């Protein structure tokens, strides 16, 4: 093998998470792996980053780095820019306990850390397990993808979102390239009074599946396939361009006539 | 019947938020303009949360605080938490639309996915009018961004907009008379940001600041960058679907070719 793969490994659940430790161990059988991940398991970071403050890092004995109060984006950013020299070949984010599917992906810290590694020599991988049990399955799927990538370059697509059925490896049917499904709007709030009678509010669960058709990430994982969706960060909705332009003309906004 | 710039002093119910927080000049100038013709409820972060993007608070309940004028701050709340709570719990009657802004500084190109301004608008995408994110390319002409947003909202009152759930609006930092018009744009892109600014704490530990955005990369003629640089309001319709559809076949052929997850 002419060259070792050098991986920057991060996650949404922090350095202590079973998912990131299991992955790290499996990748280290063939690759050099630097962990740079949050100091703890926080929920709901998405792609936020810390701009109002500087960040502290801590290095463990095994060389793992925790960024203190770091988001997953902050971790990949420091890792790519300042803490690994030279820069990593690729960012791998995972294994996340829990699926990152459909229109949820924009809110996922696991996806966020991969999107921060989109400009490296390989497409970044975000790896989520549809459950909490078969980390070994997700780790073997990840190793298989990475072997694929060093065998033949993937030409287009800077981020792959990978969702792994929570199944023993022998039961996973295969791998499908998918698009993101969608959900109905989330609408539940759960109010709870504090001891003084003040109402506080919890964000409720996601809305029901809407677009879960045959070509979606939801469908593939349901049928026991690995789902691979390529993602990009361009939010432009190009199909709306003519409608919006026509509308502006019609209501006279930006025209005198 | 009577000739005024706007018909109705409260003809639409607006949930107004931002990521700069309730005390920011951009949201306070926008609130004051909007209240001339709309029924406005501010629900915004208790402080500046630039950097919050689409993050939300899941492992903790949120507490709200209501100011004398009725503005609501969500304590520790992100822009997404503010809109989600405003819409689903706090407002009665529910809003017809979410407006988020005016942000101090632009939200252009591939930065839009990192913007808390944009995230609040995207949490309002399911309402009857498309949500607006409004950002000023500068810090001076909040007045100009407010006039532009009021023009869009009067427009929505004349005629509903059919497709496009979220409009990302960037306004040049110019007097209104100097703004050239409006273009419907696409997001351009930047080089990766690459700077990390170290700074020692008083005990001699090294702390790190995230550096500024990378250089412009794709600022083509129909980009939001180009529009604003040329003195035009940029309007880009946005969606939340991250699927790189134009990569599907290539990824699919690559898989078949390396045979990952196949037997043979
Ligand atoms: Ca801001
Ligand atoms: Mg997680």
């Amino acid at each position: 093998g002419m060259a070792s793969m050098r991986i920057l490994l991060s996650n949404d659940d922090g350095v202590h998470a079973p998912g990131i430790q299991t992955l790290a161990k499996a990748l280290r059988e063939f690759a050099d792996v630097q962990v740079v991940a949050p100091d703890r398991n926080r929920s709901g970071a998405s792609n936020s980053l810390t701009l109002e403050s500087s960040l502290r890092t801590f290095t463990f004995d095994n060389g793992d780095i925790a960024v203190q109060m770091g988001t997953p984006t902050d971790c990949v950013y420091l890792g790519v820019n300042a803490l690994m020299r030279p820069r990593p070949d690729i960012v791998v984010s995972g294994i996340n306990a829990g699926p990152n599917l459909g229109d949820d992906v924009i809110y996922s810290g696991t996806v966020a850390a991969a999107m921060a590694g989109r400009h490296l020599g390989f497409p970044a991988l975000a790896v989520s397990l549809n459950g909490y049990q078969h980390y070994d399955t997700a780790a073997a799927v990840t190793c298989a993808l990475l072997r694929g990538l060093s065998r033949e370059p993937l030409r287009t697509g800077r981020i792959l979102n990978v969702n792994v059925p929570d199944l023993p490896l022998a039961q996973v049917k295969g791998i499908r390239v998918t698009r993101c499904g969608s959900r109905h709007p989330a609408d539940k709030v759960i109010p709870q009074e504090d001891p003084r009678g003040n109402t506080l509010y919890w964000i409720g669960p996601p809305g029901d599946k809407y677009d879960a058709g045959p070509d979606t990430d939801f469908a593939a994982v349901d049928e026991g396939y690995v789902s691979v969706t390529p993602l990009h960060v361009d939010l432009t909705a190009a199909s709306a361009h003519d409608v919006v332009s026509d509308w502006l003309d019609s209501v006279g906004v930006g025209t005198q006539w």
